[PDB]
């Protein structure tokens, strides 16, 4: 007997404001991972026992200490925006705040030192939906979906900004009332299959420089940064006095608080990002480069082109992802 009447949570950890990871418990009794909760992936995946360079530096998955894992074996390969890994499939049982579900994961033995070694996450699970799973796998929150255990079929997050404060918080079932203010404000997905909404446009403090003719919007909780085509950050970047080093922008940190609000124009509203909200202010120094948290990714079709809002966006705006309804909801973080 399954009452739809839960609502758990998961405790994450900030790490300089680019990666937000949470605890997951696999196999019988649970070997525990530090996972990234990606809604722009639908892949489990965790280093695994039989990897042979990133993985030194990782917990591994060990099958043979599992009593509660099944065999499949399937050769899986998965490409991120920022590098490929590589294993096989394996299925076990899955512990993730408190919610116990049978999943179909990718065991990694192919992990590149870069650039895994930068990652302080073990895995990554993959919030997003069946169409753009590797493997027609069934995704992690599909499943939980299945077992009708869930309040509702919503999952939210929560980024804080980098003493004993919690980075952040993910809730399956619903949201967290004291991490947001005011009310959510819901757009339609494009389409079922995708987080991605449509944009109408995104405008440096007075002027709406870019996106004039609408584009689109990717909502990444796995993404550090705000990214757009290289094409519009070129042009933005122009528009803060910003200059391209090798792999960021900056900007002279006296500068810093000057710069300009940017704003996206989605559904009914436009959410704006002052200076703070998107400069690494690590001095204030005329003589220091400070850098932005934007970037260009070039996402590639279906999905690409395509603007991503990343760890960037989310510490501003508490995040709801509706399954039921097709719609993500925005409401300003507390
Ligand atoms: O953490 C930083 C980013 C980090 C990194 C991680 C994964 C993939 C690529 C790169 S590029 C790079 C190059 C050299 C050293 C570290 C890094 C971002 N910074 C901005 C705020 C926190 C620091
Ligand atoms: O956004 C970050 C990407 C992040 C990540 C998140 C979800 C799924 C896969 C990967 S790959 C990876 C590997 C190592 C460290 C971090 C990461 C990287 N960024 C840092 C600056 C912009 C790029
Ligand atoms: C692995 O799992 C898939 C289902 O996701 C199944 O179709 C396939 O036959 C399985 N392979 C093996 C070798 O068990």
């Amino acid at each position: 007997l399954t009452l739809g009447n839960t609502t758990s949570s998961v405790i994450l950890t900030n790490y300089m404001d680019t990666q937000y990871y949470g605890e997951i418990g696999i196999g019988t009794p649970p070997q525990t991972f530090k996972v990234v909760f990606d809604t722009g992936s639908s892949n489990v995946w965790v280093p695994s026992s039989k990897c042979s360079t990133a993985c030194v530096y990782h917990k591994l998955f060990d099958a043979s200490d599992s009593s509660s894992y099944k065999h499949n074996g399937t050769e899986l390969t998965l490409r991120y925006s920022t590098g490929t890994v590589s294993g096989f499939l394996s299925q076990d049982i899955i512990t993730v705040g408190g919610i116990t579900v049978t999943q179909m994961f990718g065991e990694v033995t192919e992990m590149p030192a870069l650039p895994f070694m930068l990652a302080e996450f073990d895995g990554v699970v993959g919030m997003g939906f069946i169409e753009q799973a590797i493997g027609r796998v069934t995704p992690i929150f599909d499943n939980i979906i299945s077992q009708g255990v869930l309040k509702e079929d919503v999952f939210s997050f929560y980024y804080n900004r980098d003493s004993q404060s919690l980075g952040g918080q993910i809730v399956l079932g619903g949201s967290d009332p004291q991490h947001y203010e005011g009310n959510f404000h819901y757009i339609n997905l494009i389409k079922t299959g995708v987080w991605q909404i449509q944009m109408k446009g995104v405008s440096v403090g007075s002027s709406t420089l870019l996106c004039e003719d609408g584009c689109l919007a990717l909502v990444d909780t796995g993404a550090s940064y705000i990214s757009g085509s290289t094409s519009s950050i070129e042009k933005l970047m122009e528009a803060l006095g910003a200059k391209k080093r090798l792999f960021d922008y900056v900007v002279k940190c006296n500068e810093g608080p000057t710069l300009p609000d940017i704003s996206f124009h989605l559904g009914g509203k436009e959410y704006t990002l002052t200076s703070a909200d998107y400069v690494f202010q690590e001095s204030y120094s005329s003589k220091k480069l400070c850098t932005l948290a934007i970037h260009a990714m070039d996402i590639p079709p279906p999905t690409g082109p395509t603007w991503a809002l990343g760890a960037t966006f989310i510490r501003k705006f508490y995040t709801e992802f509706d399954r039921r309804n097709n719609r993500i909801g925005f409401a300003l973080a507390r």
